[PDB]
């Protein structure tokens, strides 16, 4: 009607669950989308502790089936969506030759059919509204292959490829929608990562900049907005 | 008795292809929608060798269960070499796209593609002489304009059959996996379905792992996988 939203898939743990507590940091009204419904409505008390004005919309639905993200995005109409945070997804990691086909099938219709879809959606319906905003969530093996992960790999390289050439397009249209494409990387003891607030953190970043990637470099571990990375014709 | 198994084989590069193998004595099993299509094919490459074995296998591969349902079948055959070479393209903007068309190319160029390929890893790692073919395009390497859905599958090939060419070398499996990334008309420069499967027969050929059509120049150079690695 007149309140706007942000949207985050896989929003119930992870990236997704401190992505929804930064926006609402930021005053944001957020519709929130996971198969926990039970973590989800946990998230959504606690937002509303912190900021009792926000609206938060709990949706339990599983994306790995094609019509459930047909049907998602529908429910979705009646809310003015001003950004779209295509988060939900998963990983698995085995040598091909035994490798859970059906974990692949899971990767991807969640990880390449799920992301494409609703962004493909959100572009057609909201591609000339001022301030809109897509972010995908591919990873820094969207762009450097990592041995035993080549089926997810490959479904980030498919990420980071439709996000730049999605954001090119856009640019080059002169819409007024922009898609930006984030790239996380990674015992702890003796090995660098992020935690989950950080990478929520260079989401953020990555939103309030006008860079389409945020990488995280695999060797440094250095967060860095910078230009497409892939060849272009 | 061994196979060449060639998905998208009724018509283009496909088609082309069985022809190639067929002329190097190569018993087949040719799949895609159109069974008289395919039975054309098998009748034209029986003229010419009349011993050869072939068999035509009409069946839709966009659907998942037809995937696993056509690798059971095809464990009544010893499979030589597999080449994944159904798959379509569709040229728009995004913002007005067929997602029919969407759903059919994620289904076709990346999950039937990526299932039959890692079936048949499966099975026929450690057996000599077996070859993966996966076409990709040169669309895989670059991003072409109007066409960021279909380049982004071709991505996914790429970057999946590198990926696993390189994890089976570093398991010294017998298998190899190998790429194909091909590129009014009298103006521009184009490569006849023919020419492109010599391409592939080149690629079958030798000891690389990328077999691809440069944009510009429209060469077609073997090479070692392209995208960074860890
Ligand atoms: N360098 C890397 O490779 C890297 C590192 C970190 C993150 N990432 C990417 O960042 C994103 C977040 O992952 P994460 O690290 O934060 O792990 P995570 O804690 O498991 O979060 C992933 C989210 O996906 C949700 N989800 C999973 N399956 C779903 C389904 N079918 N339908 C709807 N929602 C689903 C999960 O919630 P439910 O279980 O409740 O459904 C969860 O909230 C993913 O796209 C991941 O690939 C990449
Ligand atoms: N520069 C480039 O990017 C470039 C150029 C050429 C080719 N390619 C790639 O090379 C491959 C061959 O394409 P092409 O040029 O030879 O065009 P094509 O003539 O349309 O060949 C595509 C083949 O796929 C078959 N097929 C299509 N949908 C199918 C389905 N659901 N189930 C089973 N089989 C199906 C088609 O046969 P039916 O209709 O009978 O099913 C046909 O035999 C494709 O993967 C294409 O992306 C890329």
């Amino acid at each position: 009607k007149e309140y706007k939203y942000t949207v985050i898939t896989g929003a119930s743990s992870g990236i997704g669950y401190e992505a929804a507590k930064a926006f609402a940091k930021r005053g944001k009204n957020l519709i929130i989308i996971a198969r926990r419904r039970e973590k989800l409505e946990e998230l959504k008390k606690e937002i509303l502790h912190y900021n009792r004005s926000l609206k938060v919309i709990v949706k339990s639905i599983d994306l790995s089936i094609t019509s459930n993200v047909y049907s998602l995005y529908d429910e979705l109409k009646n809310y003015n969506i001003e950004t779209l945070v295509n988060n939900a997804g998963f990983g698995d990691y085995s040598k091909v030759n035994n490798q859970n086909l059906e974990k692949v099938e899971s990767m991807l219709s969640l990880n390449i059919e799920a992301l494409v879809i609703l962004s493909s959606l959100f572009v057609r319906d909201y591609e000339k509204i001022e301030g809109t905003q897509l972010i995908n969530i591919s990873s820094a093996g969207g762009y450097t292959i990592v041995p035993n992960a080549v089926i997810y790999c490959a479904t980030k390289f498919f990420v980071s490829s439709f996000t730049e050439g999605l954001a090119r397009e856009l640019i080059e249209a002169k819409s007024n929608l922009k898609a930006k494409v984030l790239a996380p990387a990674a015992q702890e003891k003796f090995h660098k990562y992020h935690t989950s607030k950080q990478m929520a953190e260079f989401l953020i970043k990555l939103y309030d900049n006008d860079y389409i990637v945020g990488k995280v470099d695999r060797n440094s571990f250095k967060f860095t907005l910078q230009n497409p990375i892939f060849d272009y014709a």
